[PDB]
């Protein structure tokens, strides 16, 4: 009647490192088997390039304008419950966490392992979990994906139904020759874990009635512009691989070629059969895996930001089927606008120019028109 769900979240995951998305050196074929088996998002997109707001936005399901995260730093002497988690722990699911949090906030319930030490650590790490703190041995990416089988075969008891929140710190550390291959290679063993997750599931006989999701925490640079790292607001640093694989309610997939991250938040609370909550600024892609109504999301235009400190610049912006527009503003004000669909790789601004500074003032007046929808 109600179903176990599994979102499995990785670290710095690029839309570009999968294979079903072309790539022909990762090997991440129990991915790629979830992409077949269910509903992939090729143009899954993250409101907020940082591992750690994006993080935010996906437990309290709200821009990083409306949320405000911090550095480091803790949020938000529970604002946040209204939190995804917390709030099937109360309605009647019997919820689980392993990994990476990434807020830094000291409550946290059911049955948990944060890896706190420094995320990473490489191999071993310090780990908070119940009644205190416990440090283990092995490797992040195995260490985490043992824990989920724990959690499968062990207690999480079979009465009520599960939500298991896995967050892997991989591959979270030309150009530099075989260190995009190492990245690749990190992405390789999570799926190792995925095999042994879904084999643990036909044990306890429960795949059937396990819809697991699995998406990137933000982008991604590897060589693009001479850049690497995140936070700027172009397609492979906020876009990220998002599936969503229901085995009851639809047996066969289908690709869906539209947006949004903090839409899984409410993917899940919908999915648990539990009101979300009124906060939360996403809306549910239940319509579009059971192949619903609004197969269009009906999402025309959409948001995505970045509220910052350290060297250097902040930026905010919006997107659309076909158009883009960000504009910094620590320090500066450089806009820019790209057409999706004959420039993906944005190399051509497009402001100033008489024939598109109209859909410019026509974006960067939706932009002004959607950082106050989402407001506080
Ligand atoms: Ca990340």
């Amino acid at each position: 009647e109600k179903p176990n769900i599994i979102f499995i979240l990785t670290d710095d995951q690029r839309f570009d490192a999968i294979g079903y998305a072309g790539n022909k050196f990762v090997n991440t074929p129990e991915m790629d088997k979830l992409a077949q088996q269910g509903t992939y998002f090729d143009h899954a997109i993250v409101t907020t390039p940082i591992c750690a707001a994006s993080r935010a936005s996906l437990w309290t399901g709200l821009h990083e304008r409306s949320h405000n995260f911090n550095f480091t730093g803790n949020v938000r002497e529970e604002y946040m419950n209204n939190a995804y988690p917390k709030l099937l722990k109360n309605n009647g699911y019997y919820t689980g966490f392993y990994g990476k949090y990434g807020v830094r906030y000291d409550n946290l319930e059911s049955q948990f392992d944060e890896f706190e030490s420094y995320n990473n650590r490489y191999k071993d790490k310090r780990g908070y979990y119940y009644k205190t703190i416990n440090n283990d041995t092995v490797h992040l990416t195995r260490y985490t994906g043992q824990q989920a089988i724990d959690f499968i075969d062990k207690n999480a008891t079979n009465t009520q139904p599960f939500m298991l929140s896995l967050s892997f710190s991989a591959p979270h550390a030309e150009k530099y020759q075989h260190s995009l291959k190492g990245y690749y290679r990190m992405i390789s063993g999570i799926d190792l874990e995925i095999k042994k997750i879904r084999d643990k599931l036909k044990e306890k006989g429960v795949d059937k009635n396990t819809v697991i999701i699995v998406m990137g925490d933000n982008g991604y640079f590897l060589g693009e512009r001479q850049l690497a790292g995140k936070w700027l607001m172009y397609d492979n640093s906020i876009r990220v691989p998002l599936i969503v694989f229901d085995p009851r309610v639809n047996k066969h997939q289908d690709i869906s070629e539209m947006v949004l991250n903090i839409d899984v938040t409410q993917t899940i609370a919908d999915l648990a059969g539990v009101k979300a909550p009124e906060s939360w600024q996403g809306k549910s892609l239940l319509p579009l895996v059971k192949q619903e109504t609004s197969t269009i999301s009906r999402d025309t235009i959409l948001i995505e930001h970045l509220w910052d400190f350290e060297n250097i610049p902040p930026s905010e912006g919006v997107r659309t089927e076909e158009w883009k527009y960000f504009r910094y503003v620590n320090d500066k004000t450089i806009e820019e606008l790209y057409n999706i669909k004959k420039d993906p790789k944005e190399i051509n601004n497009l402001i100033g120019k008489k024939k598109y500074q109209n859909v410019a003032k026509a974006l960067r007046e939706k932009l002004d028109e959607l950082i106050a929808k989402n407001s506080d």
